[PDB]
């Protein structure tokens, strides 16, 4: 669980979407569950690029999510 999330992806953590849309699926296809349900294994992958990926086009998150994994302490966030 010591893996960083914005280059999980390939890509540079400061991007947004353009990046995050073709780095999410680019590394995602190779597990793209919707075609390889013949494990589903995948369905899991998503929370690398989907938890990881989701902050990787605000910002607030990006403080929280790069270190608070998934919003773990958030009260009133």
């Amino acid at each position: 669980a010591k893996q960083d999330y914005y280059e999980i992806l390939g890509v540079s953590k400061t991007a947004e979407e353009r990046e995050i849309r073709k780095a999410y699926k680019r590394l995602a296809m190779k597990y793209h569950p919707d075609r390889n349900q013949g494990d589903k294994e995948a369905e899991a992958k998503f929370k690398e690029i989907k938890e990881a990926y989701e902050v990787l086009t605000d910002s607030q998150k990006r403080a929280a999510y790069d270190q608070y994994g998934h919003a773990a302490f958030e009260q009133g966030g």
